[PDB]
């Protein structure tokens, strides 16, 4: 009834890559809200803008208990790149096989260049603590965005 996307349930068990080595599921994140934010490439201007928003927002997110996990199909190399030079201290999922991309549906296809041309479509979750996705964000506007999840989550959880 609350949720506003149905995933498999082999989702909530897929092993994921983070940055720094270790790995996570979102079954781990039994309990607790998690916000999950997808966007197309580490490392340049919208996606930078995005991470350093929610970067400033840790400690508001910290006081609803939640959790948030930024996701790109970059390599762990990368992601750990990323989170070095920005100063990130969240993580970052290298979705490689693009499995948790399809999953969310954010592979989007464009009729572009007389090609069927498929890519990250900058979107947002909110995973309530009983794993359902309970509100959706998607073709993101980065201006605004990390402070519109918050009130969003606030509003949830209270
Ligand atoms: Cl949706
Ligand atoms: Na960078
Ligand atoms: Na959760």
């Amino acid at each position: 009834t609350d949720a506003v996307l149905e995933l498999p349930a082999a989702t909530f068990d897929l092993p994921l890559s983070l940055s720094g080595g270790t790995q996570t599921t979102l079954r781990a994140h039994a309990g607790h809200w998690l916000v999950i934010y997808f966007y197309p490439k580490d490392s340049t201007p919208g996606c930078t803008t995005e991470g350093l928003d929610f970067n400033a927002l840790l400690p508001e997110f910290d006081k609803a208990g939640a959790k948030i996990l930024g996701v790109s199909r970059d390599s762990v190399k990368s992601h750990d790149n990323f989170c070095a030079k920005q100063g990130f201290a969240f993580p970052l999922v290298s979705d490689g096989d693009e499995a948790l991309c399809r999953a969310f549906d954010v592979i989007k296809e464009k009729n572009m260049y007389g090609k069927q041309v498929l890519g990250i479509e900058r979107s947002t979750f909110l995973l309530s603590p009983e794993g359902q996705v309970v509100q959706a964000w998607r073709k993101v506007k980065v201006a605004g965005h990390a402070d519109a999840v918050l009130a969003a989550l606030k509003a949830h959880a209270k």
